């Protein structure tokens, strides 16, 4: 039962990023997750004139990647099979721009070299923030680069941060809706890590694992949080007649296949923390990807089971740091 | 906290049809569901020498459809954007005979027309229930036939009926694997009506909105039922190193892109009752129908929200109507 | 010299059904015998004279990775799974795809009923409608997907009026147009490579030759010619707005699940050279796409052809002439 | 008399960046202008000499809904949305997305920063590896994008080697053979029903006419002629193995999305006709089908030319022709 953090009503005819001198802002949030995920770096930058950020994952070496694109209305950038960086970001589809800003950044890190096999991929994705706000800025070039310079090895910087730091929860009304963050969360397991990042912007609101309503649609009049159907439903019965941007990191060797179904798997999970999820509204997208450096074993038996360790395993397992993650972001 | 139905160990050399005379049963289950629903008929048969069987919704109009065909390892037939019926079955891909059944009973009403608008349309989808029983015997063309014919509106055999009839969950090993069911549930709102049909055969478990395991992983030597991820958990840490057919039918109108996305909806919120779901191991498929009947209102508004009546708003109701079936057929 | 007309004639969507007949099915010679050297493939064609109309099964015992490129608007199709043992063609409309359903249950019958996971047979069934060839609503049943599958047998193949072939037709802007095509097959071996394409053109469309010419569909007997159906398509513009083919490519060359999805689209589109329009929203067009993973294309791709000459897309580029010929005898 | 050969050269995949030049956006206007009219359609190229690349931009500020077919194996697309106030195509590979970025805050700046939901200005954007015809690594940035849309009007096209078509090339079973192709872009009014086709042909495989010449790409300087890629392919297997397009077709016939998205890729198969082999593993090819909703189709699909010749089918088959027709200027 925490605090509310109400977003408050929209506010028009604020300016936009060519009214400022923008300084990028290294993010820090309320807390420093800490891990250890060797090869993989996280960056985060945000304008505090929107306030609106950024937040990208850099795999140097590049890492195999499914993409679900699930929900209706998804703002995507290259969602390629193989990336060098995913970018998380703001400001609606003008915010895919960040990602450009890492792209051109990789390709001069590369001495602009430019055979096939050596084209830096970034994938993008954006959450609309703009109603959580009373500016126009969003995630240009500059900040994309700035999130890239930024990023470091084993760190994430919980709450309002990056790409999290006007995301919102609960839109059956806007008078209800609650600001949330980013978050992440990681576990290793023997020797396979998982690390799992969140940006929920969601129509829906977040569930904790008892069923409790803990962020989004939060009504002023009553002190009390609601799951949307229950608005949903009334609003029937009187009227009929009268986004989440997402990641999950794993070192495991999947087959393309196996990280695609993995990807299916570990995203419908999220509907368990997140409702509802995957609505027309949403433009849910989470993107899987692995470093390729552990091997499952050949066959998938262990003492707790005869069908125990495989890649559907992993899915449940990762479905459960994700929904860590989510939490995160709406503490 | 329900008393087991484990499933028991698999049989091997069993019996196929070929070797009975086999005689179509009208399944009646534990109890009956009614509900009022013009239009939809149910149907549902079974073979006691399996056991095993099929169950067909039957909308004589036709109705749209879309399909969210979501698993790793689906047996779906036809998967048509129009369909006078809907045939669920078990028997693994064998049982997609049923639907012939139907299919060509649906062509002798019609006496024998072909014309291209005027073909009638079954989609099929199958559950795996082999390892469930000790024998082969499969849903046939017969007693896709005889579904069809036992079909009337406004009642649906919950439990161990039609294709229910050796549905199992909770397969990380077969020795906790246990006995599901078939289930439905239904509700009206207004002028509204969602019905909900599942036939629950997961890998998963069943899991109640208070997040109890209800169905499925029941461990004979605890006498506790768990949640598979505790024992992936276990095993990754020990070795590395050393499906649910269902459908929702309404009778509001909603474009090919709003049913669409509203059959990804409630799929996806159906990891809330049965984890993991939508897995390499799982042929989850949804099949989502509307009668076409109801208009929503042209613009969203209630006094529950500005945002509280379109077909997101259905579909998070069309969800718990949905887990409401998933328990029935769990318990 | 013009190829003679087979028109299909007025169509009058419907008449007697199945068990109105003493079925039995015919083993399918069709107008001539393709024969290739490909072990482990079988091919059945079996029809009812009483339709006319029939099934063409695939069967690789061994089971086959599989790429489904379901591009059509009104597709058919049952299974579409990504490992087969057999591969059912069929007549029908989606009754025809009970033919499949004799397939899989013959081959659990093989299999003495065994269920375990690795035993499940794979049968992947698509289908025409043909029914506007004939007066008739007999469709490929059980028996006949069960007669075609007793029927199969390795490097032969019935061209023309055959199996799925058999009530086939092309060129549908008017049906008065319309003629009847049949299956064809193309086969191709470079050195050890092996190349079967398989065709059942049901087309919307018209069959074209590689010269552009239209040889099959859209006849128009007041004129004694074959137009390609745009120049009809632009004439009913201007007047009126004043201001299903399936098919089968089986290689032997390994292919990943990418590469065969990839080789299966690009085979595909292909076929738009020589059935046009293709893909359309009348069109059920299903192509399966088979590897039976005998033999590696080398790791690197060059030759003295080229730096990127030996790989999926020159594989692809090679299957898509087979096909090509395929089409051109079923349309013969 | 066979074209004379654009040979693109032997590429060494690197260079100079965009910094470092001060480079100033020059209006593309090609080898031609096309004319045409339809109302509430801007075209825009730009480009920098100094890669040579470029940027081409559709405006349509009413927005305009749209499918997206991302048929090929190597796409890169932005947005992909299905309605559109902009399609940018641009050269530089993925870092040529950036473009769409110029395009997309222009619009927003257009709208007064505005950003409510009905005023979120949509552009997709897809891209061609123009990397190979060319010794800099200079792309499509945010302010070439930013200038194509300035310099977008209705009515006119700059046909060959302008906006992303400047260093567009075809024919890649080896980069000996390659050549510069362009963009082009094709035009047909029917009454007051319009189609207006453009491309920017950068395949692996080759331009093809409607004879079946190959015309454009796999040009061997050894020979003097052009082959079709296939006898490259099968002379390498036999020796080795021993025993991206992006298009938009934009019409102003209301189409539902279901029509559309069939529509996309009935036309996106079709330019296999033109363009040999396609829809590869080693392409990134991207069809946008685009509808203005300003005209309607009869209810009934009938006229004098056949019982199905008025339907979204037949306008398929009509775009169909103008995309090759859109091709052959590419090439010419």
């Amino acid at each position: 039962d925490p605090a509310p953090r109400l977003a408050g009503p929209p506010v028009f005819g604020g300016p936009g990023n060519d009214a400022f001198d923008l300084a990028p802002v290294r993010s820090t949030g309320r807390e420093m997750l800490r891990f250890d995920f060797p090869g993989v770096s996280i960056g985060a930058a945000h304008y505090e004139e929107g306030p609106t950020g950024a937040t990208v994952i850099h795999i140097p070496a590049g890492a195999r990647t499914a993409v679900d694109a699930r929900g209706g209305a998804v703002g995507l950038s290259g969602g390629y099979d193989f990336n060098h960086a995913i970018c998380l970001a703001g400001g609606a589809g003008y915010g895919l721009e960040a990602g450009a800003g890492v792209s051109v950044a990789l390709l001069e890190r590369l001495e602009h070299r430019t055979g096939f096999a050596e084209l830096q991929l970034v994938s993008s994705a954006v959450i609309y923030d703009f109603s959580a706000r009373s500016t126009a800025v969003y995630p240009d070039k500059a900040l994309g680069r700035a999130a890239l310079e930024f990023a470091v090895p084993g760190e994430f910087p919980q709450g309002r941060a990056g790409a999290g730091m006007s995301a919102s929860a609960g839109k059956v009304d806007w008078d209800r809706t609650e600001i949330t963050g980013q978050g992440a969360a990681f576990r290793r397991l023997g020797d396979v890590r998982i690390l799992a990042v969140v940006v929920p912007n969601p129509v829906g609101v977040i569930v904790d694992r008892a069923g409790t309503v803990v962020r989004g649609n939060y009504d002023a009049q009553t002190g009390v949080r609601r799951h949307p159907v229950f608005d949903y439903q009334e609003a029937f019965a009187e009227q009929v007649p009268p986004t989440t941007i997402s990641a999950i990191v794993t070192n495991v060797r999947m087959s393309p296949v196996e990280l695609n179904q993995f990807a299916k798997q570990v995203h419908s999970s999220m509907h368990r923390g997140i409702q509802p999820f995957h609505t027309d509204m949403d433009g849910d997208t989470l993107f899987a990807v692995t470093t390729d450096e552990i091997d499952l074993p050949t066959t998938p038996g262990s003492s707790r089971g005869r069908l125990s360790v495989n890649a559907t395993a992993l899915g449940a397992i990762a479905s459960e740091v994700m929904w860590d993650a989510v939490l995160e972001a709406g503490k």
